[PDB]
């Protein structure tokens, strides 16, 4: 597939996410990095957005709760390059009821190209990143000639 | 849980979507009841959509194609109530890559209590039911309700 | 591939299966129904089914519960073309052990070609449809040509 | 959970199937071990069953297709205790339609615990017992106790 | 594919394995096996082979847990041919976080053709058939060939 | 649970591994920074291993394709403590026979809290981290303390 390039702007626009059992442990790392994260744009699933806004009392656009649709949410705003960022904690040690969800989260974030962070070890290396902080241009595939090739 | 309601529209806001092993069982479908379609909102994944307004002239609001992210971008209208109807012919006899997509579209459609068809048999059925065409409650989650136990 | 036609009788071969968490919204569609589902022939999974011939009196041919085989065994009855029509809660907000079970029994129904109602919507809608107490054809694959094709 | 005892046959009821890319392992495997084989009643789906039958002349009781609804005849045999050994050679290496029906008669005969190949080197050690011609013991979940306890 | 074939040697290294609602079973297996089992290598995930060592005395090179690791570390041996025979007692009737390695584990353990018991009735057949302390052949797919087909 | 720390190495312990749609991407990256990564020690699946080190002339410790077994080899590493460091470009617009395995192995990287990658933009964030080539300590569950619970 033919790629074209999208540039993340230096204000990011973070998707929060995390299931029942790594909440408390996204609430640590949230907390331990406020004053950068205050910088950007916020978005989360219904819980856990609550939960951040309550805690910090940062400004989060919470969507619907995850099982409910969030999920879905989010993936449709990564699929609009709306989502530049994706912090997703599941938990690798209890399986859930929307895991098909979880799963199809996670392959849109990577087939359009965005940073990705599962664990606390992968977000710590992200927002310590250059990049972070300022723009910086990626490739992602071509729709527009992904969707011409499939019609003719 | 609790339930509350949500009131669907006499006219419609139909997603069609069809996995390529499907589409001309799909075409056929449409065009076999398009008079009755014409009434109505159409909502399609890219590929599918732009093939059915081809063929029948008909307006469709085509979203991605369901592997870039088209199956998310329904899901999250479902969940928001812009979606009233599913007509989802995915492939029985052949693996598909978005496959955790599908399910997860799926999931969420029996979650929010909406009309959805499979196959030719059950979307015949439904369109043929006399509150097709008419507005007519149906029980859905009380979100509300919901998150407060969750932020309890 | 390869298509033919089957004819559902007027009196419908009816399966009706519900995990734990839907049985209670399955047992009061039925209630509501009783006066139709008199009428037509009744079947369903262990537990399931034994829950409503317990609370309505109905005569209902009930099979090994679900977990146990039973959804394979109203899965062959379908390839077999001894079900008409399947009414299945399967619970969209909790996992189960057998999903495999519940997955193929879907893809089943898929491939087959039969009225399939996973919410109460769609439950609605196909019973509340005219031709529902009528004998309709269904479009069904050719199994002999699909056969003949693989052996040749 | 209460378990009880069932006794499998000396003359075993044996179903045999075979994913595509396995088949020609299986009749081999069958062609080595006929005149043994020939001693008990076997079944099979239906590519696999005409196969055998058309190469060895053996009386096969071919069910219909895997993809078709085949895998869950044989699940409902086994869960019915109609079925007391499974050479099943599924493809570890391929993608494969109907995965969670494989998957789902899988499942079930581990849960009613018969005799279980997947693999030429399980198949062999299994006919090559002393016991595979003699009557045995098997525990297996009480069903009755099972439901009674579903119930009240 | 490229087959070529490998030696069992008559003292086989066996893994043992079993979800927590299976271990019991496993265990009184193994006790009643104790006499055959303490003339070969054993081989089991953390909790499962700790368990059975605290209980027979017996010698067993006891893994990671199977949560934390254990079941790849399992699958890496067999690759390895380090492992001949797999006893693996999973869970059919209850949903376990390690699914996934659940299942690449009996993937592998298929694909490297060893013989493999998921229940008491088929450990019981594979334990006593004669070649079970005798070096055995078994075919296994060529991996010097499959590789360098790769690399063409 | 209880969690521990345990300290990455300055000289990271590097696992690569693509799908072949992934492969040219893979290549890309590497030899795109190839300066960097010859300062650390490489790992990588069969293929994917033998075509980087037979072009870049990087010492490269290859282990056995992803399909037969090498997915979980790596897996096998990780929770050992000796992988540092995962990128896995997986095709998320193909299905492959080894998903489980593919799933597995971002499970466990996921539990042991190690830096992961699997997309283009993730790996560069991770790579053009500060502390790629400093040691640092990450947070891991505690095993030791984990193990005693489940045998008290």
């Amino acid at each position: 597939m033919e790629l074209t390039t999208r540039t993340l702007p230096a204000r990011k626009h973070i998707a929060l996410v995390a299931h029942d059992h790594c909440k408390q442990m996204l609430m640590s790392w949230v907390e331990r990095h406020q004053p950068l994260l205050e910088q950007h744009v916020l978005y989360a699933t219904g819980t856990t957005g609550n939960l951040i806004s309550r805690a910090t009392g940062m400004n989060v656009n919470a969507m619907l709760s995850g099982p409910m649709g969030g999920d879905q949410q989010v993936g449709a705003l990564i699929s609009e390059g709306k989502i530049d960022v994706l912090i997703f904690f599941w938990d690798p040690l209890n399986a859930v009821p929307n895991d098909p969800d979880v799963k199809a989260l996670l392959r849109l974030a990577t087939v359009w190209n965005i940073p990705v962070a599962t664990n606390v070890a992968t977000a710590d290396f992200i927002i310590q990143s250059p990049h972070f902080n300022d723009a910086v241009d990626i490739l992602i595939p071509d729709y527009q000639r992904y969707l011409a090739d499939r019609l003719k």
